[PDB]
């Protein structure tokens, strides 16, 4: 009930959301969100997640199939509050070895009528050292909090603006924060770091994945060890860009199979949406509803190109339970949200979980795992 108690669907946060989306700068609303979470003002979802909507990627056991995508909590300043809204996992970052301010503001803009966002942030983050300290503090609180014992935390890693070879920055981050991550997400798909997406070329991508895997394996040798949720070394995911041709996607699939990567995040923002009058002026990558179809088709292609052997984390225009089921039936095992929290507020997780559960029931699925890839 929106009015009777304090909970994710509390009516006042919807009043706030309407005021924010109409009058307040996008990045300012997001900072206010994080401040409320940093001081544990936001409401909790203490509901038991349905046993039939759980999912997994190898040993990662997601209590439910909805997490928060990278770029929402870049520095891990309110990991607890975001998770407690009802999410099973969060991807902090993307982080860089040293801190950097990013591109000039304003750099985030929303189109409410199309439920779309465009951003040109440029990997703004406090730096690997400080974000590592932020994550360690969460891991210590997690061991005591019975609401977070099974929640998953991944770390997205990139490179600083003036780094020549990306692997040098990735290796630094892994040795600093890898011990506290349940998985590592390699960001070679940001459209706001010039030249980053070139690293999706098969040759460079293979070298990057293998270098990241070796550094994670070296953490074990060089060094209680795994202060994370799984108590195992982090898995390795790659986050891919949607603006690729079929031959690019096929050679990427061959690399992902050859390197035994643990999963792929499909996908990052697109630069190929010029349908939004309000974004005419603007630079950066686009998120939200206008990315949904692009991202779902991309999931179908990679699911087939990898012969269903690489688990998929879905990202792009997921707002409703039907949207999530589309991603799942396309080949995704788990979903990430971002734009949904921007346009629907604190109730995003509670609402979408209920919609998905009622849909799996309406469609005749016994559980979510049964729906993975059923479109094929
Ligand atoms: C303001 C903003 C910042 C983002 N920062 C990152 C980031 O740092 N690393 C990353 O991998 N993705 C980043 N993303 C992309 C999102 O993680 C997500 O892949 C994308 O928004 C598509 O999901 P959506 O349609 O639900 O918003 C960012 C997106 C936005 C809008
Ligand atoms: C481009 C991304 O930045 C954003 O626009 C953004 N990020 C998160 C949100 C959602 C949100 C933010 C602040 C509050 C408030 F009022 F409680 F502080 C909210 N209440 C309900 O939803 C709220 C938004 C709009
Ligand atoms: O930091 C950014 O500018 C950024 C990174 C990324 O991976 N995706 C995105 O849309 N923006």
């Amino acid at each position: 009930d929106p009015f009777e108690s304090y909970n994710p669907e509390f009516f006042l946060y919807d009043i706030f959301l309407k005021f924010c989306l109409k009058y307040i700068d996008g990045e300012i609303c997001h900072d206010l969100f994080l401040l409320l979470g940093k001081y544990n003002i936001l409401p909790y979802d203490t509901s038991n997640d349905s046993i039939y909507a759980c999912t997994n990627i190898k040993h990662l056991d997601f209590i439910n199939p909805f997490g928060v995508a990278a770029g929402f909590d870049k520095n891990g300043v309110c990991i607890d509050s975001i998770l407690k809204l009802g999410f099973s996992f969060i991807e902090i970052g993307t982080i860089t070895p040293r801190g950097q301010t990013g591109n000039a503001k304003p750099r985030i803009f929303r189109d409410v009528e199309s439920r779309s966002i465009i951003n040109s942030c440029g990997f703004n983050n406090m730096g690997c050292d400080k974000v590592t300290e932020n994550l360690i503090l969460f891991r210590k609180r997690q061991e005591e909090d019975k609401l977070l014992s099974k929640h998953i935390v991944g770390v997205s890693i990139g490179k600083n603006k003036d780094t020549v070879n990306i692997v040098d920055d990735l290796k630094y981050c892994i040795n600093k924060i890898g011990r506290y991550a349940d998985y590592i997400a390699i960001n070679v798909s940001s459209p706001n770091t010039p030249g980053l997406r070139d690293n999706q070329e098969a040759g460079k991508l293979k070298n990057i994945i293998l270098s990241v895997k070796e550094e994670i394996d070296n953490l074990e040798k060089n060094n209680f060890l795994w202060f994370n949720t799984t108590k195992k070394k982090p898995l390795v995911f790659v986050k891919l860009a949607p603006d690729l041709n079929q031959e690019q996607k096929k050679e990427i699939a061959d690399v992902l199979l050859e390197t035994n990567i643990d999963g792929m995040i499909i996908s990052n923002t697109t630069t190929q949406i010029n349908d939004i009058k309000s974004f005419e002026n603007k630079k950066g990558g686009v998120s939200g509803a206008k990315l949904k179809d692009i991202s779902t088709k991309f999931i179908c292609e990679m699911y087939n190109y990898t012969n269903k052997q690489i688990p998929i984390i879905a990202s792009g225009g997921i707002f409703s339970g039907l949207d999530a089921l589309e991603k799942i039936e396309a080949g995704a095992s788990v979903c990430q949200l971002y734009s949904c929290l921007v346009f629907n507020g604190m109730k995003s997780a509670v609402q979408i979980k209920r919609e998905l559960n009622h849909l799996l029931y309406q469609r005749g699925y016994y559980n979510l795992k049964e729906a993975i890839g059923r479109k094929h």
